Order: C-alpha cells, then structure tokens, then sequence
C-alpha cells in the first residue's frame, strides 16, 4: 500500500553523504577512503587530486571493499588503491595499475562506477544518474553572507524513510504535542493561508502568523528545505536549514545547517537547542509505521504542504519510469498557485 | 511442510494480551497507553473512562503509533491522544478531535479499527474478529472462591509458537527428562486410560495414576490450560492454569494463574517453583524446530491428548476458511468419546 | 549474478565439522551430542560405542535438538537419548526405545537421517551424500611422520564463503597489500610458470620462486589446500594446510593444520604468528561482496589458478544435476596441462 | 570536618533492612534466608517457625555466610543451616547441631549474635542493641485506617548517608530548583512560623501555607517522617511516610509508604509520580559532598527544621557514648517550644 | 620512596583544566556550568558576564555541586545558581540571593573560594594560589602568526601523574623502542651536546643532530612543552606544544596544540598522525610504576632533561614549603648552563 | 583479629605462578615476557637462553613494566628488553645494555632482582627468598609414571587466600552440604581415626572408611596438597593433586594436576567433572569472611587436620621472623603422632 511505488527518479538528484569533516574524520591521511550508503549503494568516497570523488565500494577484480583500501600517489597522480590485490583507480573509475601485471595492457573490464560528486556548503554531495541532466545541489542561502555565522552540524540517522522527515521539518501543527515545553506555536489552531508554488525544482511557500516573524520556505526536491525566518520587530534573519538523504529503505541520514547573524554566542548553545528539539521528533517520526509514505492516510486541510509535497513525489517516480523528457518537464515546469 | 498453514481461524478467539497488573505498569498515569502484539498486530491498549479499549496501533492521520501518546480528558470524557498531531481517539475508535481544524467536521476516513476486550482474571483479553459470535474468554476455575487464594503471575515470553507451549503444558511423559529433580511423574511407563472430549469449546480430559490425585483439565481452544489437582487423600483442590497467547510467528506470550486453598504460605515459593519448572522446560521447548507444528512428526500412542488438540486446531482452521457456519460447527459441537 | 548457483555437489564430498578437541569439549561427558551446522544443516555429533557418528539434529517425535540431550547406554550399548520424551537412537539414525510405551514395537517413521562420518587428522569430517561414491576425506601430508611434529589448531569462523577462504590461502599477489610487514612476497611483479593439474579429485599445482624455498598444493576439492614448503638451502619441508567448511550461506568454518620438523620451539609461536596473517586477510576477504563467487568478476593472468578453481567448482556444480555418472567423471577424470 | 563523629547511638534504634516482600522474593523458599547490611554490619534474616530472624551473617565454624545457606526443619523446628559444614542455628543464633559430631555436645563458643527484629507496615525492623531499652519502631499512621489503602513501595538506594535524605524529604525550599514543573511550593519566599518539639522520641512539627492544606509531621528519630496532608477545602488526609536506613558510610536504603483514601485509581500512578519526584532529588542529593554533615555548612533561618534535626542526632551522638541514662534521657525528655 | 612528596608548589602554577571548545559543550546553555578537577580539587568552571569563572564545586549552604547547577541572570548580572536551594553566587564566590530569605541579608559565611582563571590559545587556565605572585600562563610560541595555522586538540587523560607525561615528551631515547615504524631517531645512539638553561621560569633547551631540523624547547614549568621544529633545508617551522594537567594523585589530562604554516592540508591528518604517537606511548607510560617519581630510578647521562626537570621540581617542592621568598627566588632565579 | 599477622614466611617457599602453557601464550613470542604477581609483587617471567627467568617486573632505569617488553637476542644471547627505553637484562638481572650510550659502562645500580625460578610438573614456580635454603618444590606423585596419564588444567582464580583453599580441599565434612548431587561422602556422620604427621616439609596423612577406597595425602608446606586415591575392589590409583598460589591479600590462584591410569577416556570428561565439583565449592568458600584464618573460628574434633595446618602456618610464621635457624627447624623437624 504505499505511494512511492518505484525509487528510479531519486537517482537524478543530488544527495548529500556526508559533512566535509566528516569525510576529513574517517580516514588519518585525511583524504579517505571513506565508506557511504546511499540508495542502498555502496559508495566510496576518496580525495584525489584535491578532488573528491565517489565510485562504486566494489573492486572490479575480486569485489573486495574499495572504502577500505587507501588513497596514494604515483608520479605526482593519486589513485584509490584496492586493499586485497592493489588494483589502482583514478578519479574516472578506470583502473591504471594492476601490480601483479604492471606492462600492461588494462582490460577496459577493469572499471568501477564513478558519480557526479560535488562539495558545497561543506558537504559531500553525490548524484548516482546524470542522464536527464536537470537537477542541481539544493538551496541554502547565506552561506557567504559575510555579516552571518555558520554552523554545519554533524549528521544523524532516524530510523525512517527521508519523506518522514521532511514533512516533520515543514509542520508547525505538531508543535503542542511533540514540543510543548521547547518551542512556541505561531499558528496553533488557526488555517493560515499558504500558498505553494513549484519555482525551479524547489517547493516554496511562506506561513505567516495572524518575538514574531515570518517564515519563508524553498524547498529543493526532493528532501531539503532552507527556512528563513525573518523577525518583524528588526530585520534580523535567521536560516535554519536541512537535508534528508535516502540512505536505504529504513534510514535517512540528516544534515543540518544553522545560519545567524554573528553574535558572540557559542556555537554549542544553538546547536544543543536543535538538538533537544530533534530528540523530542525523532521517537515520535520512528514509530510512523509503515516507514514508507502509505495511500490510505488521511490529510486534512493544515497538510497542505505535505499535500503538495507527495503529489510531486509521485509525479517524479512517474515522470523518471517514463522518460529523460517526462521527468524533465516534472522537475522544471514552474507551477505558481493561481 | 507445515500442519497449520491458515491462521485466520485464531482471530475469532479471546488472547490474552498482559495482566492487568502489567497494563497499569506501562505508563505513568496508570491507564496506558500501551503497546502489545497480538496475531502480529500491533494494538494500542487504553483505559478510557474507566474501560480498557483495545485499537490498531496507527494513527489514520501519519501512522504514528498511538501506545506512545497519552490518555487524556475532556468535558469529562477520555481520549487517546495521537502523540504527533494530537487526533483524539474514542472507545469505538472515531476520531473525535482534529486539534488543527477543531470546528470541525470530521470525516468517517479519520478512524482507526477498534476490538473486543475485556479484563478477566485480572488479566487482558481481545478478540480481533466478532463475526462468527461463537467464542468466549477461557475458563479459569475457582478465581471467586472465597476458601482460595489466587496468584496472578507476570506474563513471559519463549521463542516458540503457542501450539508447542500448550502441547508442553498437557503432558506427562517428558517428566523425567526434563524435570527428573522437581517434578515426580506419576505415569511413568504407564498408558492410562484417558478419555478426550469436546465440550463448549473446550478440550477436556482427565488422568488418574494407577501425594496422590487426580488430573482434571478444561481446556478453552485454542490455548488454554485449566488443570484441576484434586488429591486423594483428602479433598484438597489445586488449580494451575496458563494460556499461551500468540504474539507473532516465532514467540508467544504466557499466562499463569495459581489458585490454592489458604496457607499463610508466602506466594513466592509457589511461583518461583513454577519458574523453577518453565526453566527447565523453556530451552527445549525453544529447541523444537520448526517451530510450527510440522505434518511430518511421529505421534505414538500416549501422545492422545496432543493428536486432539491437533486434529481440532486443523479443524477450526479450515471451518475458518470456509465461514461463519463452518466454524460455528467446528467450534460448538461436543463430542463425547464413545 | 553468481557463478555458482546450485550447491547439490557440496553434499557429496567430505566436510570438516569441527576439530576431536572441539567436539570432546562440547558436553561435560567428553562424548557429546554437539551441535554443528553443514551446508545449512543442522546436525547432531556423538559418539556412541567409540564411534562419532552424525545425525540430523532433529528428534523424530516432536522435533527437539538432539544435540542439547545426552548419550546414554543400556545394556553395554549407547544411545542417543532425546531431551524431550526420551527417544533413543542408535547409530543409524533407528529410533530403539519408546519410554512411553517401551513393550515396543517401533514404527520405522521414528527414524532420523544419519551420515557418514569419521575422525582424521583429529577432526571430524561429514559426508552428507553417499549416493555417488566417488569422494574421499581431504589430503593432508606428514600428520603419520615420525620426523615431524603437528599442531591443529581450534577451528575459526569467517563471515564469507569458502570458495572466497581457499582463493585468498592460494593466492600470492595479495602479500605486498594485506601482508606488507609479515609475509615476503617471493613472486611480486613476476609471472611465474605454474601448471595447474587436475589428479585424482585434487587439484595440483608447484610454485617456484626465480629464505627461498618451492610451494607445492595439493588441493582435495571442494576446499582443502596442502601447502608443502621445501627449503631450497637444506631439504627441510614445513607443511601448512587448511579447509573451509561450508556451513551457510554467509560463513564458513576454518580448519588449520600445522606440520613442521621437530624443534624444540612452542607450539604457540607458530599459531600465534598464523594468527596474525589470519587477522591481516580477515577484514579484506569479509569485504568482498557479494559474498558469493559472481561472474563478472574481472580475472587477470596471475589468477590462473583462481580460474582453474571457480572452473572446477561449475563443472562439479553441473555435473551433480546431471546424475551419478556426470558427476564422477567431473571429480574422478585426471586432467594434466598439455 | 563531620558533624556526627561517632555512630554508636545508631546501633540503639530500630531500621528498616527490607519490605516483607523483599525478604520473601530473595530465596525460592519464600523464608530466606536472606543478605542486608545495617551499619556495615552484615545480618543474614531466615524465617525460622513463622518468625523472621536477623542474625550475624557469619558462621562461628569456618566463617561462610549463612545468607547462602537454607532454612530447614528437624522434628518441626525450623533451623537455619550453614551452606558449608552444615551447622544449624536456632532463632537465638545458637548452634543446635553440628553434622560432623551429633551427639554432640555443642560449644557455648558455637554461637552468633541474634537481634531483635519485628515486621511492621509489612516492612522488616531490626535493631542491633538492646541495652539502653529506649527506642521503638517508627510511626506511620492510617497503616490500620479501613477507610485508606496502603502502597509499601520497593526499597530504594541513594549513594548518600540517611541524615541527608531525611533533611531531602522535610524541605520546601528545594521545590522551585529541584521540582519546577512537577510540585507546587506553598511556602515559596515564605517564612511560615514552624514550632518544632521533641514529644516520645519523635521530631514534630507542622507547617501550613498563609488545592492548600496542612502538613503534619511526625518524625521517629533518627531517620523516620511521617507526613499528613490535610486538605482544606474537604477534611481529606494523605499519608506520605519515608524511612531511611544507614546501610553503610556511603549509602542508604530508602523505605516509602502512601496512605491515601480509597479511590479506585491505579497504585501504579501514585508510585510513578513519587519515582519522578525520587528522580529529580536523586543526584542533587548524591551530588552533596562530604557525604556526611559537616560542621562548617551554613544554615540560615528556613533550616530550623534541619537544625533541630543536626541538633539532636549530635546530643543522641554524645549521650550514647556517656552511657545508658544520659542516652534514654536524650531520646525520651520531651521538648516544646516555648 | 617518592622523590616528590609534598605538592603544595603546583598550586601556584597555572594549569589547563579544558578547552573552551570543552567548557561550551559542558552544559546546553554554551556558558557552563561544568565540573573540573584540579590537584583533587573539585571546581566548578561558569561563563557569568562574559568572564568564566572557577570556584570551589561546593555550595555553602548544604554542599550541592555547583557545577550541576545553572548560569542564570538578574538585572543584567549573571550569576552560578545552586541546584539545591537555588543560592546565587557571583564572579568573586558571595553569595548574593537566598531565595528563601531575599531581603535579605547574607552572612559573610555564605562564600564560596573563586580562583584565578584566563582563557589563553583557547584554554581554560586556573590558578589556586596567588599569594606568591610570580607564577603566569605556559608559554606557547605563534598562535597568533598569521602565516601559520593553529590546531587546539580535545584534551586526553593518562592514567599517570603529569611528571611522567613531560618526561614521555621531551624524551628522544624512547623512539627506536616505542615508535619504531612511526618516529625517526635523529639522535639514536649519538650523546648531543645540550645545554639546559633555567629562564624566567622554563626550562629551556635546544637539541640539533650532527628531512632533518632543530628542537628549540620552552617549557614553561610545572608541565609544559613547546617544542619549536626548524627544518635545516629551508626555514619553515612547526610548533608542537603540549601542557599536563595534575587532575589527581592516579592521573593527568592532556593539552596539545598544533602549530604549522598554511598549507591546504586536512587537519584531521595531523591530528590523526599525533593520535599514533600518543597511542604508542600510552601504555608504556601507564606501566611506569609507582606513578610518582621515585629516589631510587637510575639515571643515565642522556637524562640530561629529566634531571634538570626532576631538579628544579624537588627545588621549587621544597621552596613552596619554605616561604613567599624562597618560591620566588626558585621560580624566578635564571641558570644559564657556564 | 587474624591468626597469620605475619606473611614473611610465605617468600621462603616455592610458589606456583602460571603453567607452562599459560606462559608460552601469554605472547606471540613462546618466551614471554608474561606478567605475573606473587605474594603483591609484580614479577615477569621470560624465556631467556632456554631457560624461564622470574624477575621483578620494573625497569630499573624510569620503572616501565618488562613485562610488556620484548625477549630479543645479541650475539646468541637472549636478553629481557625493556619496552621504553630499551635496557637489556640478563637472566640474573644485571643491565647488559643501555642503548642510550652503549659503550659502556653499566652502573651496578642498574638491576633488578632476579628470584629462583623452575619448571616443574608442566609449571612455573619462583621462590622469592633464597636464604634459609630449606624448601623445595611441591610434592606430586606419578607424574612419571608410564602406566598413567597427567592433565595438567588451565589455572583458575577464587577470591579468597590460600589457606582458605587448602583447607577447603582437604575437607570431607562439607561433600553433604556442598556437593550433595555430585560427591558420595565415604566418612558423613563418622569420626575416621586420623594421625596427622609432619614428614619433611609435608603434612602427611590418610584416611579411609569403615566404589570404596583410600586417601593418602602428602601436602608440601604452605598450599599443596597431593591427595592418593587406592580403590579397595583391585589396586587402581586415582591422583588430584592440587596448590594454591598467594596471589595477594584477597585472591589465589589456584593449579590442578590430575594423574590417572591409562583409559581410552576424553580428558574433558575428568576436567569437566573437576571444574563441576569447583563451582559448587567456589561461592561457599569466597562468602568466608574475613577472607584471612581468624583466630574467633571454632574449631571441631573432626577440623584436626585444618587445625594442624593453622599450628604449623602459625609456627612458619612466627619461626620466620626469628631467624634461619628457627624457620629451618619448623620447615624440617619431623613429628609423628605418638
Ligand atoms: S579485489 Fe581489488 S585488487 Fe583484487
Ligand atoms: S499522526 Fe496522529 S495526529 Fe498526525
Ligand atoms: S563454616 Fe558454617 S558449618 Fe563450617
Ligand atoms: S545546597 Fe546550595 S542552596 Fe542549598
Ligand atoms: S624505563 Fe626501562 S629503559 Fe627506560
């Protein structure tokens, strides 16, 4: 019974897999090779050549695991280097070096899966398809505003299917029941009026209340969402921002990243804050069963953005089964409400 | 290679599901919510004024599960509460509340499956399925019998089907390889003669060895033990009673209950002799494999009363299949050996 | 994707199931039972009349594992007693009591599988199809020589098959990455000339370097490897041996054989140091995925005998659909490279 | 720096060593025998001919601990026997039978020291001197009260010493720091005017606000309150009673009761809402350092009552030490204030 | 036999006790309060107006630990609240609100002992005693170079007193033995020619060999180190400080900072590389027994260092013990070896 | 209150510290070095030049355990190397090298103490104090001895003294108490006439009853016990040998050496039987408390040979402080009952 039958069209987009620390953090040369699912698939991520690149976790000779091999140099060239029998790849997945054979002459069989694989916002972002070559690294703003602090969080995994998280992300009726002693509801039992535009593969929308501000969503698909909030006594801004990435059919691994106008606070104070608020989420959000998004629940008029939120999910995984033009149109028709 | 391939047949029986003693445990305010798995469902059970209800574990809203939300009350009357968004659930299972347009109206959609249930024994029944209006809760004997005192154990858990607890629990013959230093098997080499029959829904049997007594069981179908102890010498009555509840395919949920003629003796001796007992039974019970009842296994003679409680479950099983007058047949006729 | 899809042939050839140590350690009464696992088989050890024998550990009655009973005897002869109800069986798997009703006469039905199995090299080794009669219990060198000493060592469990164990025992290109600082490589960068022969149900290969000695395999198939190091300075020979056994889908069950001239030297300084190269193998070849043995896997030169082994194993794969006389001739034709 | 240097007077009280269902719960028999420790002193407790003793938990023959032992009978007289050699005590800890040599005739030397102990409110009391003849088992009112129901909780432990959880449980001024949102302060700011007396070896006082209602305190030294609540607004009463017990130099052994009219609400709410109370003192109690009071600790005027409450345990402290009249002086001499 | 026994001298040194990357991730609020332990003391560390704080973990009213309470502000004031009954202290330790008296006035007893304590290169600095005035923070050369980049790691624990870390670090003789695949020897079997001069409270050094570079130490006493690296071929220099903390009597916490000219390299690689080291050294370090220096150790003429060390340790040992004057003159008395 | 205040005597006899095997893998090497600790002193034993070495296990340089050093080998000969620095030692102690300045020359102040150290029976045993020169090495029979088989078990540890557990091996009147399903007691409820001799630093004594046997026992001072079982049906001889090593104040470990004739029987039958009967006895005797012989313990006719055991330890102890002479007289004076 549930609404997102079939996962191709998720392929086309960017996903993040890791902060660059991260990255940094999970192999002492400081370049990998760092292990990642995404997907379901097994990725390694590897610096080489001052270049980040993500590739099939799977050694075309013997199938040992790439990600836990080691990057290293040859005539100036790095190159991810097999951990069993030494089979060397460069940044293209084509092995260059097979030691027990070195004169050569390579099969073009000797070659593993390499992906689009960008940093941005000092994140690690991978897309697994680029055939339909119409998505791009979601939004976040203010990363280079030079009067505004940055905070990239550390990742975490909940135990539910990246939609889940999502929808928690961009729902304030929640907030008397989840967060009551944490944050305060702006909007609670009225219908503010919402609209909801598709803009350039990002769902937007604004929620107004009847210290106050207002809310200004852009939502790249299909799972982040940067939210401005802009108080209205003072034009202070601050962006909180996230991304859900599909890690497999039971998790999603999260990425947060807070925005704020430098302020000589310590960072661990908003931090903790989020924090607090996730934990109170995240056993709420894991006991959502089935973990995929299912047809039969029922939405009522304030699940509108949910609303408008798995009617394009649906649109993709159609459009991606029916083609590069069918999904195209899907992710870049702008649909403005009126 | 299974005998008992259809299981729709159990969901027309009372289970127990926890003591009450259990139930009021569960949370805080002492009237649930709470979780339990019954036929591999999952049920939310709650006490709204003054009545426990039993209900699916799954709000109609986003599918959290409601056994983490919280009773609450309002104009004098209870509610189950939804832990996300706060839909107020009903005895009948309606949602009454929809905090985020409260004015309201609420749809028929907004409504989660609701059960039989009732306490007995202290202790929580549900039935899943009332069409065939033809079961009732087990027998127990001599809980209101004011000469008695009763033991109303916790429940516990094997790793085994309930066919293999309640098959455990009606024989004899493993006594002195499973108990040979705790209980004195006063059969042992013997084929007494016991009569098998189907009385009201029960099997009931009696055996009589060539202390001394006699064995006296009513055994509500399709998991219940009523074993009545009368000894010879004397007319002193001690009851044992348990029944097996199916949790999901591969554990169930036990029940004890001991009722005994006043002593001044403290309870726990007479429960930790039980558990001295299950201890020795419970891993070669959890050995039995596969651990659903297998068409293959070879029935001797004195295995009489396990080759009835067989025969009859089949039975039921298929009636169940066919409909309500099948099973009405199945379940109602007596039969009387001869 | 796998190269091996049906595992039939495994059944008839000779496995070790744990070592005479293992087995002795296995019940406080030096005699078992013990439980061990064959190709996803769950079978029982014991010995009964100073005979091992191997049953299926599976009580005829009501399915009880034998393997947690005890052996018993009656009238100078031993039995295999049941934990359950008692159940006696002999050593061909008959069950000779009843003790429930013990006058008798026995069904033939009460009757469990029992293989082949007997005691080399100080292990156990099981046979669990005879039908073909055309295998015999792996070669290992010197354990009868009177100049020489042995050590078998305590089986060892790794998380992949054994096909992916006895490629990475007989392969030398992997020293320079997994081995760097514990095992010199005396062929790196070379392609030397090996002849890989098929000989009697082994196969049969000799490597020669350009302290130096030769490597002489013989490899009783499916998984056993005789490694015989002949120094060339002197004629000293020291003999390491293994085999996989293939107790699931996801692991296997390791068996090592040290022989060596007498030295005077602790036993434990050579196990210690197998310890060590084991350790370095173990992460990489648990890496490898799938775990089974895939064809796309991208085979070079310096694999030949890799490729002479996965050929084998297809051929006996098939051979063993085919019937009887398909299989013998796969196992039992002698194949000799020119 | 510590208040109470010596402890001595400590031995002359009654304490509390376990709930009637604890001591019932820790041996199969439900008649021990069983372990505690009061004052460092380790006691075994055995339930020999419907009496519960408490003896040295130390066999005069080789020293083992009777706690391990059992309780057995011989010509209806029930003996606690040694798990060693066997020696057999009687209610008077003196040796009735030594197994190696019956006949016999039994040392004075074989023999241990027995104390007084009596069960009351289902609690078992021991106190380790009778000398001073003085002191009695605390008070806790309405046990008898037909028209109340009685909770015992479980004991539990703070690694504190007793006097610092007794100041704990007869402070308000903690309420708004330590239980913000969970008890309500009536006295916050507040200097109530609280006459404190010594009337029969209790500490009495009473505290009322300027839904409201009156405390009343009646406190048995050293470590006993009992505290009526008595609403306004209606003449109910409640009952909240706490002991604790010096198990050691760093810990105490807590006993609480609640008393409360009869409700038809569950148990289980009334002891979860004390567990989250418990909860919250817990580590700001154990985080006070020195355990123990000590001299330099300053009090101001809100502490009266634990002023008086330092006053008397440090005169008890020194009576006892000057011997049997000053101590029965300190303890029975009546004190109001005015 | 200890070569150090009385420490009266360490409290008149400055010590790190955390990072400010540690002291704001204490508590959620990024302002503490945290709990620290320094030569056995128990301190709490709290930012109030900006300035951290330390102050005895001890409330005067009834001994709460200060440091599981909150930062909380009045009139713009922060203050350090006590969990218990809420006293509020100030920067210099008054007690400036009792909140169940507040009008007020507060006894000069209700103090609490505030300390010395400076954040310098990002740590917490805490001295105890000021009365000798001669003592300042460690010295650490070129964090504020701004063609350099500076590392702060978190802070580690030895099991081992902080004279034993300093000697581990300034110690060449140990690298063939405890980092032989890790460290280079510059210096093995060779007795360079060093100079240990005593200025202006450091022991200082220089150690060159006969990519290679120099050793310049500064090591500001009781226990730390900056180690300046000038390569030879070329001028480039790298910093390598570290500080030990003297936590208790079993113990110290660790203190390294990086300090390498901008080069585009992931921190984690140098971090991850020091981590090696100190992973190597560790256990050997924590086997030195007893932890304290002992008379009897036998030192060789390479322990130049160590005994110089060891030297003006015992001086300034005894110094402290002697007078304001004798300290002083021990501290701050130059010795140029000539 | 203890009656063996002193433990001087205890350095003077040989005490086992690890079996052979235990040694040979306590490192990779077969030589050690292994850390062991006698009587609270911490001793490493390694193989050096073939022969086992006991030394104190502290660099005499900077006080690194050799423990977890290295054996290592210079022109021939072995050398116990230090694990910091590098410090060579010979097997009487002496530094040989000093890496540092290896030119020389070696202070005599660089050594350690070096202990009596031999293998025996398959066990190391060290005698800390050389100078009266009056034991030898613990008395066990058959060793040798062609018609039978040794196992010598793995050592295991209680956490009581050794006199606890020597006392507890020789002990017949517990077998009813402790061992009622496992021991036949020959002697319950009897008084055997037993002569207690003092032969050559052995108490010496046996037993017999009124399969049936007797029980010679030759115990070599402080702690072993060689007890010979004579069956009376034939002359078959059992041996269970057993010593007890004084680990430190609280704890033994504790060696087990059984000799039996010739069998065909697994030897885990006969350690698993052992270890069975152990863990009955290991509760009782680790509840004695205090741990140390106390002189209040009342002592039985049928204690003689446990009270001979505490005469003669109270005697060692006493003669030891004394002198040689007084010591060699208590070790070697005979005295024979009559
Ligand atoms: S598996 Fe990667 S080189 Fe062989
Ligand atoms: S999931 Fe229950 S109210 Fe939304
Ligand atoms: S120790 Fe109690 S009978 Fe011997
Ligand atoms: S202990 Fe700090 S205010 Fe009372
Ligand atoms: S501590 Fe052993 S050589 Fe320095």
């Amino acid at each position: 019974k549930p609404l997102l039958e079939d996962k191709t069209y998720l392929r086309h987009f960017w996903h993040p897999v890791c902060t660059l620390n991260e990255f940094e953090r999970a192999n002492a040369s400081g370049h990998g090779p760092m292990g990642v699912t995404l997907l379901g698939e097994k990725l390694v991520l590897a610096r080489l050549n001052s270049k980040i690149i993500a590739a099939a976790d799977r050694c075309a000779h013997r199938s040992a695991q790439l990600s836990i091999g080691r990057v290293c140099s040859n005539a100036g060239k790095d190159y991810l280097e097999c951990p069993y029998h030494g089979w060397r790849y460069d940044e293209a997945g084509a092995c260059q070096l097979i030691p027990a054979c070195p004169d050569k002459s390579i099969s073009p069989r000797a070659k593993i899966s390499s992906f689009d694989c960008e940093v941005k916002y000092d994140i690690v972002w991978v897309r697994l398809d680029n055939s339909f070559d119409c998505t791009q690294i979601p939004y976040l703003s203010d990363f280079d505003n030079p009067d505004m602090q940055v905070i990239v969080a550390d990742s975490y995994i909940w135990e539910t299917v990246a939609e889940r998280r999502w929808e928690n992300f961009t729902d304030f009726s929640h907030f008397a029941f989840v967060h009551p002693g944490t944050l305060y509801d702006p909007f609670f039992a009225s219908h503010p009026t919402v609209y909801v535009n598709r803009v350039d593969g990002e769902l937007q929308f604004k929620l107004a209340p009847p210290p106050m501000g207002d809310f200004t969503y852009r939502c790249t698909m299909p799972y982040s969402v940067n939210l401005e909030i802009k108080l209205w006594k003072d034009d202070s801004r601050f962006v909180l921002w996230t991304t859900a990435s599909p890690v497999d059919n039971k998790s999603c691994r999260n990425f947060m990243i807070i925005v704020r106008e430098k302020d000589n606070q310590p960072d661990h104070m908003h931090l903790a804050f989020q924090k607090r608020v996730l934990d109170e989420d995240q056993p709420v959000i894991e006991s959502q069963w089935p973990l995929e998004i299912q047809t039969s629940e029922v939405s009522v008029a304030t699940d509108k953005i949910s609303v408008q939120f798995r009617k394009w999910h649906k649109e993709l995984s159609l459009s991606a089964v029916e083609g590069r033009e069918a999904f195209r149109d899907s992710v870049l028709t702008n649909v403005i409400e009126e």
